[PDB]
């Protein structure tokens, strides 16, 4: 258990919660040379900007390049995820948002529980978002922004689009927050962006309000977010379930392992 009271009641309160430096420059080169062979792989996992020029997503990272599978199992991702959940946990979703400079696309403004409610039947938001800084987030790489708070809220009820943005996953302009819900939300729960340097990790909740602008800047923000889940609160999908690069099948608990990245 390494966060501390204070960082407990930072994520119950405010809906994340950042852990600066928590790997080394050397681990985070050994993961972004995983990423750039990562990037190259063909398959449906694999999204491309609209404009086609970059890759814009990749899921599944960890089931083909070991050091992704060594970080997912990492005591400095599953001791906090198990603090904050206080259970057994398994990896839903893994995904590396890769928003090049000079031109990087935004993610529009979501919740992600109520897109694996709709889609995938996921029961509740037993589930924890860890974010690993690939790249240094700051304010001008198009870093993800939270609405602080807003996950006490809960889930705020809309319909899916009409038409999909993407048939390799759902794009959360599928499941958009409207600009008045955004207005109404902004007061009481200010805009508020962790920054730090690569190796840093973020917590946040399935329930916060997030999105995050595009990247105009000279530097990219590969931002990989883990998605773990109380094995206890497994999908039950209405029709096919969606592939398992997308939404994870295996709830065998992980096993924190300590030691560095190779
Ligand atoms: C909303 C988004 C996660 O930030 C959903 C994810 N793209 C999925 O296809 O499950
Ligand atoms: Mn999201």
């Amino acid at each position: 258990m390494q966060l501390t009271a204070d960082q407990v009641e930072k994520y119950k309160s405010d809906g994340y919660v950042l852990l600066e430096g928590a790997f080394s420059p050397e681990e985070v080169h050994v993961m972004r040379q995983a990423l750039k062979k990562d990037q190259e792989v063909q398959g449906p996992h694999r999204i491309l900007e609209e404009d086609g020029r970059t890759v814009r997503a990749l899921y599944a990272s960890h089931t083909r390049q070991s050091v992704f599978d060594q970080l997912s199992r990492s005591d400095r991702l599953l001791g906090p995820a198990t603090q904050l959940l206080e259970c057994d946990l398994y990896i839903h979703q893994f995904k590396i948002n890769t928003k090049r400079a000079f031109g990087g696309d935004s993610w529009a403004w979501h919740q992600d529980f109520i897109v694996w409610r709709d889609t995938d039947g996921l029961p509740a938001p037993r589930a924890v978002n860890v974010g690993v800084f690939l790249s240094d987030v700051t304010e001008f790489n198009g870093p993800v922004v939270f609405l602080s708070g807003s996950h006490q809220r809960g889930t705020v009820e809309r319909k899916a689009r009409e038409t999909s943005r993407s048939d390799q996953h759902v794009d959360p302009d599928d499941y958009s927050m409207t600009p008045a819900e955004l207005s109404q939300m902004v007061e009481k729960h200010p805009m508020v962006s962790p920054k730090a340097a690569s190796g840093s990790v973020m917590l946040f909740h399935p329930e916060i309000i997030h999105g995050s602008a595009p990247n105009i800047s000279p530097f990219a923000r590969d931002l990989l977010i883990i998605t773990y889940n109380d094995v206890a609160n497994a999908p039950k999908p209405a029709g096919e379930p969606r592939p398992e690069y997308v939404i994870g099948r295996d709830t065998t608990p992980l096993v924190s392992r300590s030691g560095p990245l190779h």
